[PDB]
Protein backbone atom coordinates (compact mmCIF):
# COMPACT_ATOMS: atom_id res chain seq x y z
CA UNK A 1 0.00 0.00 0.00
CA UNK A 2 1.14 3.48 -1.15
CA UNK A 3 0.27 6.60 0.37
CA UNK A 4 1.91 10.04 0.38
CA UNK A 5 1.20 10.03 4.24
CA UNK A 6 -1.48 11.09 6.17
CA UNK A 7 -0.29 14.64 8.24
CA UNK A 8 -1.78 16.89 10.50
CA UNK A 9 -1.12 20.01 11.68
CA UNK A 10 -2.46 20.89 15.21
CA UNK A 11 -1.63 24.06 17.29
CA UNK A 12 0.83 23.54 20.04
CA UNK A 13 -0.09 25.85 22.46
CA UNK A 14 -0.48 29.91 21.61
CA UNK A 15 2.34 30.54 19.09
CA UNK A 16 4.00 27.39 18.55
CA UNK A 17 2.89 24.31 15.57
CA UNK A 18 3.15 20.73 16.20
CA UNK A 19 2.90 18.28 12.68
CA UNK A 20 2.24 14.79 13.02
CA UNK A 21 2.65 12.18 10.08
CA UNK A 22 1.88 8.57 9.14
CA UNK A 23 3.65 5.96 10.54
CA UNK A 24 4.19 1.81 10.28
CA UNK A 25 5.07 1.73 6.93
CA UNK A 26 6.53 5.42 6.72
CA UNK A 27 10.12 5.21 7.19
CA UNK A 28 9.68 8.06 4.98
CA UNK A 29 8.02 10.34 7.59
CA UNK A 30 10.51 8.50 10.36
CA UNK A 31 13.47 9.15 8.93
CA UNK A 32 12.66 12.61 7.58
CA UNK A 33 11.09 14.22 10.93
CA UNK A 34 14.19 13.11 12.54
CA UNK A 35 15.94 15.46 9.80
CA UNK A 36 13.21 17.78 9.35
CA UNK A 37 14.10 19.41 12.64
CA UNK A 38 17.51 20.14 10.57
CA UNK A 39 15.47 20.57 6.94
CA UNK A 40 13.51 23.56 8.92
CA UNK A 41 16.64 24.92 10.38
CA UNK A 42 18.26 25.16 7.10
CA UNK A 43 15.81 26.88 5.01
CA UNK A 44 14.08 28.75 8.29
CA UNK A 45 12.06 31.49 8.82
CA UNK A 46 13.56 34.89 11.11
CA UNK A 47 11.87 33.68 13.97
CA UNK A 48 12.30 30.70 14.12
CA UNK A 49 13.20 29.81 17.30
CA UNK A 50 13.36 25.77 18.26
CA UNK A 51 11.83 22.37 16.36
CA UNK A 52 11.66 19.06 17.97
CA UNK A 53 11.58 15.39 15.90
CA UNK A 54 8.83 13.31 17.93
CA UNK A 55 9.46 10.19 16.32
CA UNK A 56 6.27 10.72 13.72
CA UNK A 57 5.74 14.31 14.55
CA UNK A 58 7.00 17.60 14.43
CA UNK A 59 7.35 19.90 17.39
CA UNK A 60 8.21 23.13 15.75
CA UNK A 61 8.33 26.34 18.08
CA UNK A 62 8.80 29.65 16.82
CA UNK A 63 8.32 33.53 17.06
CA UNK A 64 5.23 34.90 16.10
CA UNK A 65 6.46 38.15 15.79
CA UNK A 66 8.36 37.34 12.63
CA UNK A 67 5.07 35.19 11.66
CA UNK A 68 2.78 37.98 11.91
CA UNK A 69 5.45 40.22 9.50
CA UNK A 70 4.03 37.79 7.32
CA UNK A 71 0.20 36.90 8.44
CA UNK A 72 -1.13 36.76 4.81
CA UNK A 73 -4.70 37.99 3.96
CA UNK A 74 -6.37 35.05 4.46
CA UNK A 75 -4.47 33.25 7.29
CA UNK A 76 -6.34 33.91 10.54
CA UNK A 77 -3.69 32.77 12.91
CA UNK A 78 0.12 32.98 13.27
CA UNK A 79 0.60 29.60 13.23
CA UNK A 80 -1.22 29.23 9.81
CA UNK A 81 1.10 31.25 8.20
CA UNK A 82 3.43 29.24 9.55
CA UNK A 83 2.63 26.46 7.71
CA UNK A 84 3.35 28.11 4.62
CA UNK A 85 6.95 28.62 5.21
CA UNK A 86 7.27 24.96 6.71
CA UNK A 87 5.20 23.41 3.67
CA UNK A 88 6.72 25.04 1.07
CA UNK A 89 10.25 23.19 2.12
CA UNK A 90 7.93 20.13 3.32
CA UNK A 91 5.63 19.49 1.34
CA UNK A 92 8.19 18.59 -1.84
CA UNK A 93 9.37 15.57 -0.32
CA UNK A 94 5.71 14.39 -0.20
CA UNK A 95 3.03 16.21 1.49
CA UNK A 96 2.89 18.67 -1.95
CA UNK A 97 0.52 15.92 -2.71
CA UNK A 98 -1.39 16.80 0.36
CA UNK A 99 -1.17 20.24 1.03
CA UNK A 100 -2.57 21.31 4.78
CA UNK A 101 -3.74 24.58 3.68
Amino acid sequence: GSMTVRYQIEQLGDSAMMIRFGEEINEQVNGIVHAAAAYIEEQPFPGFIECIPAFTSLTVFYDMYEVYKHLPQGISSPFESVKRDVEERLAEIAEDYEVNR
